[PDB]
This record gives structure tokens, sequence and C-alpha cells, in this order.
């Protein structure tokens, strides 16, 4: 049974973080910005209409909201305040998230594995895995 | 007292409306949506995260939002289905969206007046007025 688009719609709590700062460091965070992420544990809540696709990144410091459709580029500003042009795909039971800016990318992969929602976001060298259950 | 953006913030339930046959029509929306969308009292949830401004339309027909920044042009899929440049701006208590596309132009209004948010529809010669109260 591989995953849907509709499996990842839901709150979700982190629970799991590994090589989040050494990503953070890649993108460029300061450490202020950096200690100050990491000791959010945020819910991320994820809609899909469709292939409307939105996903809402909550905690006590920001809220983040990005609406999209599947397939189309779209001008993201990012948690940390990147503006960057961005793309969602579905690829192997994986929600793709493509980040562009500065002749620089990172991805972002959202997939459920064994009922948790494992998010993957790389840099260059630099990868981190999230793990979020379901609220 | 004029309004604020953070104002706008709320779950609203339509309550009336005026003219928005002729709007939809103007729009080109078929008789089939236009008796589908008018029988529909929507909720329209609104959150501003300081000037990132989402907007959710929900009813039990389609559910719709985009997510904006204000001031910058965003690529609109409107819940009638057509692919818009929008804009989103504040003036005068108000929050102002334009779209355009295909050499076309309308105008959606929001703003709050005596607790309650009105909404003005305008393409061309055709305008609208909504109310919506908060729940
Ligand atoms: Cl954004
Ligand atoms: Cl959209």
């Amino acid at each position: 049974h591989m995953a849907s688009l509709k499996d990842l719609e839901g709150k979700w709590r982190l629970m799991e973080s590994h090589g989040f700062e050494e990503y953070m460091k890649e993108l460029g965070v300061g450490l202020a910005l950096r200690k100050m992420a990491a000791m959010a544990k945020p819910d991320c809540i994820i809609t899909c209409d469709g292939n409307n696709i939105t996903v809402k990144t909550e905690s006590t410091v920001k809220t983040t909201v990005f609406s999209c459709n599947l397939g189309e580029k779209f001008e993201e500003t990012t948690a940390d305040g990147r503006k960057t042009e961005t793309v969602c795909t579905f690829q192997d039971g994986a929600l793709v998230q493509h980040q562009q800016w500065d002749g620089k990318e990172s991805t972002i992969t959202r997939k459920l594995k064994d009922g948790k929602m494992i998010v993957e976001c790389v840099m260059n060298n630099a990868t981190c895995t999230r793990v979020y259950e379901k609220v």
C-alpha cells in the first residue's frame, strides 16, 4: 500500500529531529533563529483540497503558511525569510517541495512511513530528518 | 476608529447577498455553478500572520484557499477555476484583492463595517455586495 496525497492531511506534532541545526546552517540561518527553531516543537497542519495543497507551520514564535497547486511553480517566503521559487510534486508516495533562490536549491520531502510523517530536508551535503505524529 | 488588517481575522458566515448572480455572470460562470454558488452559505476564514494573509473559502461543494503577502503579486486559481494574477493591498481599512486575467480585471474589497465584514466585488459594470458575520 503506497501513500496518497490525502494521507498527509492532518495536524502533525514534531516528535524527533536529526541534523536540523546543520540544515539551517546550510540555509544561512543565524545562531539565534536556529536555537529558537530547535526549541520549538511545531504543529504542521496540512490540507489537501484536490491538488490544492496548504501547509501551515504553527509555533509560538511564527506561523507560516503556503498554499499551492501541485506542479505549479510559486513564490514562497520561508519561515527564515528567504524569497524562493518553489514547486510541489507528488513522487512515489511523497510530497516533494523544491525551492530555488540565488542559484541555491533545497528539497523538503514529506512522506508517510508507518503512520508517521517523515520530513527529509536536503541542502547540498546537509541532510535532516524530522518525524511527526498525527494529533 | 479606522479598521486594521487583524480586524479581518476570524471565521465569517455569509448572511446577505446582493447582485451575486450578475457578478458571476460577468466573470463567465455557467448557470449550473452559479445556482450552486448561490445556494451555498460559505464560511470565509481569514488569518493575518503579520502581512501574510490567508483566505480560506469553505463550502460543502468546494474549499478554496490562497495565502499571500500583502503587496506581492501572486498566481491565484479562483473557485470558478480562473487562473489570475492577483495583488492584495490594504487601503483605507479595506483589504483590496485585485485580479487580472486575459486582460480582464476584477476587484474584491473586504472591509469591516459595524462589526460585519462587507465584501464588495466589482467587474466592469457588475457590482455585488456580500455581508458576513463573525462566527
Ligand atoms: Cl508565502
Ligand atoms: Cl491557489
